[PDB]
């Protein structure tokens, strides 16, 4: 097996270090890529436009000077949940509400008409967001979400084209592609004059996205020892993590859409630059009937490992005869049929799956609108890094020292109760608000890697594979059925909130029926 020769070549060395560096590095970024909706798609307060108001010639023509607070009162119907209404201005200009007495039922909407004009929307925090550009409000409230379920709904298409080729081309090939193609799309996205142009533009970079990352995770699990794996997938976590961190950081920076996107996307210049000087899996290269590429391939991380010699004496023969017990025997992948056919392992599978779901559901209809969860988004958005690193290792700690069932049940129900806590308390007491929201984001990410973790033991060898990819997918359909479930907050911003934390609490008491170990 390909174990013997890693063992010969390396295993745990100065190439694997530099490749796990280089390979983590673009993950922080890739996090940054999804998690620009939030900054980007802001929804600031958006009054009506008023003759009365921004055209200064009426405003001047009343003589003496009316302040704005007042003058806003004859011009603008009080709106629902205590605010000057964001989608009606008055038919004509009313002063019964300016001097003597107050119309609280009088403002009635028959005097009231629709915004003709536009709205005016407020540039104190965020110079210009996509929402402001394109009026994503009142009647077209609901583009924004679909917007986003649109990317998320890349990510489930490029997983499914990017994995059939990634077997036919090599690892390292797809992902230089990928990342040339999330630098290209975001910067179309970034100039992009139509809303369509927009999605289109997002679609592609949630396409590379999904390459990428799978790219990744194929090619750092496959250039190192099988006993170093449970640690290899932290290293990744982690790095994911550290993007939120580096995201407030951008974000605070620039607060342009435009820039914003332009800067996020430009790096992946220099990762496809130099994605040249990387490493091929010898592996693969080695299965596939490949054998030149290969040994020259394993000569090089011989080399780089600084054993030269050692290196040297890896010849055809000895590389065919290590390998046959994967070559000679095809392990062509267990068919999904196959995998539900077997009585024993469906109450498994059922169980598993639903965790990945609830996962992804949960976390991309939670982390994209992290508004509704505090005050300010910014110290949300440290936050939530800077507590995830703290989490995501007390979990590794916790599994190598309790049992993988307890700390997977436990994460998931403390997750959804920790939302469930955060929608009940009223709005004053912002800071237990935003305490809550960060704790549940935190054991959600401990989650990820519980299950990523756990999953993979729970099945066969044979059949394992198989049962970590359905994982995947119910994850990434999960997550786009995450945002739709935002509109029904039109009902309440309570009921979205609810659901988000009802789902994680039900998965993680079903998680306790699957098996130990
Ligand atoms: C469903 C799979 C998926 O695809 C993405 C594309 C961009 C950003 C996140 C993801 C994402 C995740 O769910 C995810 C969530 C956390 Br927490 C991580 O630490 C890592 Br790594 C990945």
């Amino acid at each position: 097996a390909f174990s013997e020769l890693l063992d010969q070549v390396g295993g745990l060395g100065r190439f694997q270090v530099l490749q796990t560096v280089a390979l983590v590095v673009p993950i922080m970024w890739l996090c940054t890529q999804s998690m620009l909706e939030n900054f980007s798609a802001a929804v600031p307060s958006h009054r009506c436009w008023v003759p009365l108001l921004d055209n200064s010639t009426a405003q001047a023509s009343v003589p003496g000077a009316l302040g704005p607070e007042a003058l806003l009162a004859v011009s603008i119907p009080p709106g629902p949940n205590q605010g000057p209404h964001q989608c009606r201005r008055f038919r004509q200009p009313q002063w019964q509400l300016l001097d003597p007495n107050a119309t609280a039922t009088n403002w009635s909407e028959a005097a009231t008409e629709p915004c003709v004009d536009g709205w005016v929307y407020d540039r104190s925090t965020f110079t210009s967001t996509i929402v402001a550009k394109w009026d994503l409000v009142c009647d077209s409230q609901a583009l924004k979400p679909m917007a986003q379920s649109i990317y998320l709904a890349g990510i489930l298409v490029g997983a499914a084209v990017c994995g059939p080729a990634s077997d036919r081309f090599g690892r390292r090939l797809v992902l230089t592609w990928s990342y040339l193609q999330m630098a290209v799309s975001g910067t179309a996205a970034a100039f992009a004059p139509t809303f369509p142009v927009y999605c289109l533009f997002r679609f592609l970079v949630a396409f590379a996205v999904a390459g990428v990352m799978m790219n990744t995770g194929t090619l750092v699990m496959e250039w190192t020892s099988a006993q170093a794996r449970p640690l290899v997938m932290t290293l990744n976590s982690l790095g994911f993590s550290f993007g939120h961190v580096l995201m407030a950081a951008v974000a605070y920076g620039v607060r342009d859409w435009a820039l914003l996107q332009l800067v996020v996307s430009v790096p992946f210049f220099l990762c496809f630059v130099y994605s040249c000087w990387l490493a091929e899996s010898a592996r693969w290269l080695l299965i596939t009937g490949r054998l030149d590429r290969g040994l020259r391939e394993l000569q090089r991380v011989a080399a780089i490992n600084g054993k030269r010699a050692v290196g040297d004496t890896l010849t055809p023969q000895v590389l065919l005869s290590a390998m046959q017990e994967e070559l000679s025997v095809g392990q062509a992948p267990a068919s999904l049929g196959t995998l539900l056919r077997t009585p024993g392992l469906r109450l498994r599978t059922c169980i598993s799956t639903l965790c990945w779901f609830a996962f992804g559901f949960t976390f991309f209809g939670l982390a994209l609108d992290l508004q509704a969860l505090g005050s300010n988004i910014f110290l949300l958005q440290v936050l939530i890094g800077v507590v995830d690193i703290p989490a995501k290792i007390g979990t590794l700690l916790l599994l190598s020292r309790l049992g993988r069932r307890p700390t997977q049940a436990a994460s998931l129900v403390l997750a959804g109760l920790c939302i469930l806590a955060n929608t009940l308390v009223p709005h004053e007491m912002g800071a237990l608000r935003s305490a809550l929201a960060v704790l549940g984001l935190g054991g959600l990410g401990a989650a990820f890697t519980c299950i990523t973790i756990y999953s993979g033991e729970l099945f066969p060898t044979v059949l394992r594979m198989t049962a970590v990819g359905l994982g995947q997918m119910a994850a990434r359909g999960g997550a786009i059925l995450g945002p739709l479930v935002r509109l029904l907050g039109v009902h309440g911003p309570w009921l979205p909130l609810l659901v988000y934390g009802t789902v994680p609490v039900l998965s993680g008491l079903a998680a306790l029926l699957l098996p130990e170990t």
